């Protein structure tokens, strides 16, 4: 089950999420990167930011050599930290990332990020203070970068994350643009549906990619506690009680009925294998109402530190 990309290639529909905050070891990304690849998942989302390269390479090298899968099989994501828009960072970038995984190229490239910040050993580079170093960066230029790295097949396809239609609009205007954004990776979830950006992205032939569509893991330092908990919601839960399926199956396939292409990240091998049953039954016209109605416009990621950044993409909200 894939989507046709606007470049011609292939993506299926549900994506093994592998972020794990810092606490969690690294040898776990290599065991649930395994075990999602086991369970059935081929589409992987990765980052340099992620710190797990190295550890999701080796799940994907290791289901490769085991005879499981085929490189051709497994489409891998990698992105492009906000250190690195420079343009001559990019292609560098890339190929550090490759080195990290020992693949000879991943599937998609994204632009992690608008939000440009200063070049240096450092990812997050900070003041005296903590406070993040911005850079001032015409995307424009890290964006022909990456359609370098797309002609020298280091990236199947290109695209970019946490864009609004401004900024989307900002690339597909571009003078001499050479390849479209194949997708805008967003958070994406039944509090924070995305119609509006979504209907934009279908009329530009982008896929939307949701991620925290299961509601995020709520960490401490990103996502306030106050929030309410996606996989709580009355109506979800009542779904998925009707379904006989659980919340997180119900939050998932509600991506799948609307086309958007959808994330899950689990370190559980219960979940792991859970996750891939989103094929296996489907919502009606009106449990999709009843769940487009939960929408009230949360973002579950918050930095007053990056809501100051010129490309800050929720900017303009109030
Ligand atoms: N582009 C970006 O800026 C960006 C930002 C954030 C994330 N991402 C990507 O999107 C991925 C997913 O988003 P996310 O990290 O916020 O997490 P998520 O997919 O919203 O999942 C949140 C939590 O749901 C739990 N879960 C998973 N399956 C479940 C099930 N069947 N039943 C009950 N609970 C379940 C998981 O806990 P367990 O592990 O305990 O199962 C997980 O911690 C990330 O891993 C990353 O790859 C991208
Ligand atoms: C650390 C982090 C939260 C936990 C997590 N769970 O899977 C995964 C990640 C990795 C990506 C991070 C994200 C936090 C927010 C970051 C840093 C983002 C990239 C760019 C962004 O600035 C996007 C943004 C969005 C909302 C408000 C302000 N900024
Ligand atoms: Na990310
Ligand atoms: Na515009
Ligand atoms: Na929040
Ligand atoms: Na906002
Ligand atoms: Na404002």
């Amino acid at each position: 089950q894939c989507v046709k990309l606007n470049d011609g290639h292939f993506m299926p529909v549900l994506g093994f999420g592998t972020y794990a905050p810092p606490e969690v070891p690294r040898s776990k990304a290599l065991e649930v990167t395994k075990l999602a690849i086991e369970a059935g998942f081929r589409h992987i989302d990765s980052a340099h930011l992620y710190n797990n390269e190295e550890q999701v390479g080796l799940a994907i090298r290791s289901k490769i050599a085991d005879g499981s899968v085929k490189r051709e099989d497994i489409f891998y994501t990698s992105k492009l930290w906000s250190t690195f828009h420079r343009p001559e960072l990019v292609r560098p970038a890339l190929e550090n990332s490759l080195k990290k995984a020992q693949l000879d190229y991943v599937d998609l490239y994204l632009i992690h990020s608008p939000m440009s910040l200063k070049p240096g050993e450092e990812l997050s580079p900070t003041d005296e203070n903590g406070k993040v170093i911005f850079d001032i960066v015409d995307l424009c230029t890290t964006w022909e970068a990456m359609e370098k790295c797309k002609d020298a097949g280091l990236a199947k396809s290109i695209g970019v994350s946490n864009f609004n239609r401004r900024q989307l609009e900002m690339i597909l205007n571009k003078p001499g643009l050479k390849y479209k954004p194949v997708c805008n990776q967003v958070e994406c979830h039944p509090y924070f549906n995305r119609s509006k950006l979504l209907d934009f992205c279908k009329s530009k032939d982008i896929v939307l990619v949701a991620y925290s569509a299961l509601g995020s893991q709520r960490d401490k330092r990103w996502v306030d506690p106050n929030s309410p908990v996606l996989l709580e919601d009355p109506v979800l839960c009542a779904l998925a009680k009707k379904h006989k399926r659980t919340p997180a199956l119900i939050a998932l396939r509600y991506q799948l009925q609307r086309g958007v292409v959808v994330l899950a990240k689990s370190y559980n091998e219960q979940r792991i294998r859970q996750n891939v049953q989103v094929f296996e039954f489907q919502l009606t016209a009106e449990d999709m109402k009843a769940i487009d109605g939960l929408d009230r416009n949360l973002h579950y990621f918050n930095s007053d530190s990056f809501a100051s950044h010129p490309n800050y993409p929720y900017s303009d909200e109030y």
